[PDB]
């Protein structure tokens, strides 16, 4: 349906931003492409993209008010479908992916880019279940010429941000995207997600700066995944551990089944 392109079938929908299985008449080949009616920003940031953990960009065709990115396409679908509710995965399943995560976003910040919105819904797997982040709607640099700049604008999804963006006028991009690499882990461990918001107000939130492990989900979480997340899940951004030394952790580097 668009160009030498068929539209197969519907793989996600999306706040104006539908996403459909397109294969070539002509060589076969199948890819994803996102239909949608700011993209700009997008469009350049995508362009950027090249490493085996984040998602590749094919191209784009506007056709009058509708705008396709042809996408590389993840044909084993979410991490989140992966994700059993109340149990989580296989712990050496959960190490992999989050080795694969990691290498993403070391890529991602290494050309000055924040994902601003992982979570499990956008980490998707290839057919020999690599991991890819893709959606890049999000996304902002904050790093140009070898300058930082500090965001502003609050964006992603509660459950997954960090805490300094509910009480800061400015932050540090890479904290932030390091912290919802630890809701992820989690979620992948205990098949829960720890709270709501990361605020003073929420009970579950208290409790883990309480340190009350003895709880859910930190319970189901052998000791060694939960070292490495007491030094992620540290509410001072300054203090929570950086990419480099997570790099360095016990559990990430424990040979697992
Ligand atoms: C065959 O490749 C994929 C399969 C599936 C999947 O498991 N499905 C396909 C959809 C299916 N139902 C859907 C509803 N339909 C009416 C009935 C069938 C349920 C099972 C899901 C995703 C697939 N591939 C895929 N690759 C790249 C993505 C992307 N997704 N989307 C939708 C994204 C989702 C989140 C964030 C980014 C993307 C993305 O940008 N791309 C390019
Ligand atoms: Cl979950």
């Amino acid at each position: 349906f668009v160009e030498d392109w068929d539209l197969v079938q519907t793989l996600g929908e999306g706040s104006f931003g539908e996403v459909q299985l397109a294969v070539n008449r002509v060589t076969e080949e199948a890819v994803a492409v996102k239909i949608v009616d700011n993209i700009k920003k997008e469009i350049c940031i995508l362009k950027m993209l090249n490493h085996e953990n984040v998602i590749k960009f094919y191209g784009h065709r506007r056709e009058g008010n509708i705008q396709y990115l042809f996408m590389e396409l993840a044909s084993g679908g979410s991490l989140f479908d992966r994700i059993e509710p109340d149990i989580g995965m296989p712990e050496p399943d959960a190490q992999r992916f989050f080795h694969q995560l990691m290498a993403g976003v070391v890529y991602l910040h290494g050309i000055g880019i924040t994902h601003r919105d992982i979570k499990p819904h956008n980490l998707l797997l290839d057919e020999r279940d690599n991991l890819k982040i893709a959606d890049y709607s999000l996304a902002t640099v904050f790093r140009y010429n070898n300058r930082e700049r500090l965001l502003n604008k609050m964006c992603g999804t509660l459950p997954y941000v960090a805490p300094e963006l509910l009480k800061r006028r400015e932050f540090h991009a890479e904290p932030v995207d390091v912290w919802s690499c630890g809701i992820v882990l989690t979620a992948m461990l205990a098949g829960e997600l720890p709270w709501d918001q990361p605020s003073d107000s929420c009970q579950e939130y208290s409790d883990w700066k309480e340190k009350k492990t003895y709880l859910n989900p930190w319970k189901k979480i052998d000791s060694a995944p939960l070292a490495l997340l007491h030094k992620i899940l540290v509410e001072n951004p300054s203090a929570r551990i950086t990419i480099p030394d997570i790099k360095k952790d016990r559990w990430y580097n424990k040979p697992l089944k």
